[PDB]
């Protein structure tokens, strides 16, 4: 399939992401790593990623996330959630059951299965931060381990965010590493250690 650009691109509105600041706890369910530019969460779980811009984009502007392999040899293949997770009826009734990223908690969201390149995406509308708030969230759930057999397969993904305006057309683009794990925070803590030598 097609290669989607994961060239980090602010745009004319200064568009990039932020992350929380989570710890490395046993217990946390997602934590971000800026030295590793990589999230690390649990299965289905709340991920909370901030988007930021200079400048307000106009009414309309939306905001896509797609998965893709991180590695040279599997980036032209569509990333899917594996036999096991596919056939677990779990959709929401928006996800359809094939695709990783969903979005939680926004009934405006929309999923692509791209009819060229076969790609799953999810998109939904942004909005300026509320009152008191320096920027807007979304929250993202992965459905399959980065172990599952059969889809990821152990092979690290990226997603890509994009900034798009109302027809699809980028206005933005950035992007991080994603590992879904049943312990984030020991993870993000061995994979920091490890980086350290
Ligand atoms: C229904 O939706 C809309 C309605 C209107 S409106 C009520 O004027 O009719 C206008 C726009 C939209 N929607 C598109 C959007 C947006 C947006 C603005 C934004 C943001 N603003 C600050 C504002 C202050 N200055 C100094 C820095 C920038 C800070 C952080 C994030 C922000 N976002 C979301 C993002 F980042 F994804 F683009
Ligand atoms: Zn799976």
């Amino acid at each position: 399939s097609s290669v989607p650009s994961q060239k980090t691109y602010q745009g004319s509105y200064g568009f990039r992401l932020g992350f929380l600041h989570s710890g490395t706890a046993k217990s946390v369910t997602c934590t971000y790593s800026p030295a590793l530019n990589k999230l690390f969460c649990q299965l289905a779980k709340t991920c909370p990623v901030q988007l930021w811009v200079d400048s307000t984009p106009p009414p309309g502007t939306r905001v896509r996330a797609m998965a893709i392999y991180k590695q040279s040899q599997h980036m032209t293949e569509v990333v899917r959630r594996c036999p096991h997770h596919e056939r677990c009826s779990d959709s929401d009734g928006l996800a359809p059951p094939q695709h990783l990223i969903r979005v939680e908690g926004n009934l405006r969201a929309e999923y692509l299965d791209d009819r060229n390149t076969f790609r799953h995406s999810v998109v939904v509308p942004c909005e300026p931060p509320e009152v008191g708030s320096d920027c807007t969230t979304i929250h993202y759930n992965y459905m399959c381990y980065s172990s599952c057999m059969g889809g990821m397969n152990r092979r690290p993904i990226l997603t890509i965010i994009t900034l798009e305006d109302s027809s699809g057309n980028l206005l933005g683009r950035d992007s991080f590493e994603v590992r879904v794990c049943a312990c984030p925070g020991r993870d993000r803590r061995t994979e920091e250690e490890n980086l350290r030598k």
